[PDB]
């Protein structure tokens, strides 16, 4: 069986026909900053091109979205006036296929589970540390979406009550402590000049004591948050991706692993694995979402 | 379809035939002190008695137990003498001639509140019980989340305060170690410099003792925070809170807890938080539902 | 017995002749951007001008500044160059009079102690919440220097292990939690756009939940850090100054006071007073630093 | 110049004549468990015996005692100890808190001898301290000065005997160690058993002990920002008699929390059990002078 995956990012759209194991085509175009109708047009035409290049029509479309979904309306809750856009209904009109929405982090989690670092497991938990912190939970490989589409909001577990303000409206969230933007927040504040993650990591590798303190602290919060999530979910394996975590200095991964292990004393520790699928994970998980929906429907 | 539920406690064994919605019988007997073999006989006998009293035989048995379970091996890995690493499942199956399905007592109460109690009508729910310890259970459509290794839904051991007080699990700052019955008694006894149990602590609270208020309200807020945090992971239909320590706490406790839960869901859709409805029978009901849904699902 | 007070700030320089109770003159001039040489010159110039304007000469000079300072050597270790300037010696050669150096936050503390909110006390604790958080300890009533001149660095007590990184090299310091720039750091992060303290306070007053959460948190950390310092010092009174604290929305002062009171349950709470001396405290304290040095 | 020092403890009373250099006599009598006026007799008794065994009279008496004190009244419970003892003995009396007195002793005679200022922390059953600035105890406006055990290190932390939570004492004192160990091991565990488990490599015991050690290091490093003392002195049987990993973890935390700062030396207390008596004596001796 064949489907089409779409990954709607903030900068680019990716599309590809997927046969259950592999992408038979891959199309990347920029994401329209011109509004909803044009976003939808570019999605439909990326799908069409992907199908043309694979020489194969998809029987369904999986759409990965860089926002939280309303699966009932079929709407997305840096892309102009996508908000409240009836993206599912529109794409289903244009395309004549069912459209299955998924959150981008849940999609990447689904991809690693079936095709990446957790292949072989029945359940897995995925965290991505990038600009923000997101993740997903796969339980017998389907995404846990929640009653309201808020399931798997792993960057917003509270790790430090009385901690730094979070974008979500709370404080001391994992994202507020350890995301790329939190790292830049704290670096810029502590060094009293704009410091981006690149500069922070440069400083870290040169042995700057302030940079070390800050980076290691963030690494340990991730390890703590993952160990804590093990008590909730007890996943076969834990997968960590996202460019901020994967490209971090080696001291980072060491500290994170160390904290995870310390916060599993007295417990059975799942293996913690690096994400394998890189930038294609969202596209693969969007396609898998459609694929598995068809398969189980 | 009929099954038999069994709830194995430190003091008492409960048993009853269950029809998918209601108990058809209810038998309560003391839990033996004489070790695993006698406990296993008491369980089988209580089962048979429940079946005689209901006039019906169950086709499976569900058994709820406090301990850490090995679901793999069907063994109980506390207040019950040399049930240690005891292979209850096979022994019970052999005695009874029925398949036996094991479940942790907190997971069992959670299943029961989901199907028969505070969360009836939901697809998913999340249950926390505050008693001597803190436990819980996660129900997603209509079945307990057990985890790859049976550690799923260990809701009392999420880390809420790094550098907090030592927990019995081997960590520190766990919800249990902050807010359980024994945690309150630990901190009240230290701070008052004399033995203070939860009864004396709650009297002091109701009398307006400043130190008692401080300690109780802080524990109430950690429960609110831990439940709000769990909503981000699970996004359950409803959150259910039970256990004797939370349910019988002063009214200021419940207010402070609810206020913390609402504050830690600013920016979020807050599931309803509801008092557990089933009381002392939740464990028996969930043990029965365990077997019922397995047989139904089988 | 007269002295001259000098307050060296980044934008302006204040000078004034001080008789022990009162300023007999007050001069404000801009702070030169040309480098140490000219700064020292402008300082000496404002000194004489104030002496003329008051119609009397001081037998000593007090100089207050925000720099990291070396008190034994009289060197300033936001003004253009300046790195390790021997201001004390240079001012002494150029002036005739002995020169005494004080940290600006210490000076403001001394002034509030002798002339301000803590007048009448033998000991007080002073905290100033501005862009950063500074402090001063007055026992009675002389500034606690410290053996290394690190005494009274009240913005750097650790309140939250594992908290936000501080400019000092630590984390979870009072300053890192509650200073103006820490407010701007968290507001800018959480709102995902540049938010300065003016905008944060505007949002706070319009009832924005995120702004309320963040500002009240910073308020409570101030109340906690002050209550905690009480255990160490048992000051006659605690004095809170700085425009970020004194000019914050109604709601902020009330949360801060409540946290202070909550963290002194079971204790005798010193009064927590609002600084009285405003923009002149640094000048008055520089004057008092010289005044009290002379008279002992 | 010669004074008498007295160290009123729970179990026992210590007394000794002091000449500004050393003790010339030392008596240890049990404290009257029953009656407050009998304790007052026993203090003058022990003072006389001390002066008998020394063969010298003291010009002043210094009295160290565990409770928080009222230095205007001269009372502790709420008993006119200063006035009585002045009447009963015929010498001026000077009161001091026990931990302050130990701080003063370590400053003039022990680990910090030679400093202008020092900071002392005693980790025992509770956590107490004293601040010494040149050469005298910081008493505070209300006699509450130097209550170092009650600095807030962990908001939302464990309830404290003082009425707060997350105080250094509530995190790291002897009773705090026994509180957490007894809870986590689910059986009575005193500091001896806890330290035995630590040395045996029990993971739970290591976690709990190292945490308390680090909190002491952070609290001392934080007090350095307020006081900038010449040296920091750590004593008490719980700190002094702890396993070696305890001291290393503490120092490491103290050091990490003074990154970017000049760290004062941290020194072990030298005077052991005589600190209190020696500091009571110094309290009298220094007040005379
Ligand atoms: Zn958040
Ligand atoms: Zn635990
Ligand atoms: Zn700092
Ligand atoms: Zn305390």
């Amino acid at each position: 069986m064949k489907v089409v995956g779409l990954d709607l990012g903030g900068t680019k759209i990716a599309a590809g026909v997927f046969d259950g194991k592999r992408l038979l085509s891959k199309v990347v175009v920029p994401t329209p900053k011109e509004g909803g109708e044009r976003v939808a047009e570019a999605l439909a035409e990326a799908a069409e091109r992907a199908e043309r290049e694979a020489g194969v029509r998809g029987e369904a479309i999986g759409l990965g979205t860089p926002g939280p979904l309303d699966f009932r309306r079929g709407v997305i809750r840096n892309i102009p006036g996508v908000q409240d856009f009836p993206i599912r209904r529109i794409l289903e009109e244009a395309t004549g296929r069912p459209v299955f929405l998924e959150n981008d982090a849940n999609a990447a989690a689904l991809a690693e589970h079936h095709l990446g670092a957790a292949q072989g497991e029945e359940s897995s938990l995925y965290l991505t540390v990038s600009t923000g912190i997101g993740g997903g939970v796969v339980l017998g490989g389907r995404v846990l979406r929640g009653e309201r589409g808020q399931g798997g909001e792993l960057g917003h577990l509270t790790l430090l009550p009385g901690g730094p303000a979070c974008g979500c409206g709370l404080e001391g969230c994992l994202e507020a402590l350890a995301a790329g933007r939190a790292l830049e927040r704290d670096a810029t504040y502590a060094f009293q000049r704009p410091v981006d993650t690149r500069e922070l990591f440069r400083l870290f590798q040169a042995g700057d004591p302030k940079a070390e303190r800050l980076v290691l602290q963030a690494a340990r919060y991730v390890g703590i948050g993952l160990a804590s999530l093990v008590k909730a979910f007890d996943p076969g394996v834990v997968v960590l991706g996202g460019g901020v975590a994967l490209n971090a200095p080696e001291g980072y991964w060491e500290a994170l692993l160390e904290a995870y292990r310390r916060y599993l004393q007295g417990w059975e520790a799942p293996p913690l694995r690096r994400a394998r699928l890189g930038a294609e994970a969202g596209l693969l998980g969007a396609a898998l979402t459609a694929y598995l929906e068809v398969k189980d429907g």
